[PDB]
């Protein structure tokens, strides 16, 4: 259930193991 994880280009807010944070804007993003 990563998919759809608010997340951040800032590595504070990654995402699960196999899942990689996917940017939406200048730094924030969601996992994908």
């Amino acid at each position: 259930g990563c998919a759809g994880k608010s997340c951040n280009i800032l590595g504070s807010d990654p995402c699960d193991a196999g899942c990689f944070c996917l940017p939406v804007g200048i730094v924030a993003g969601v996992c994908v």
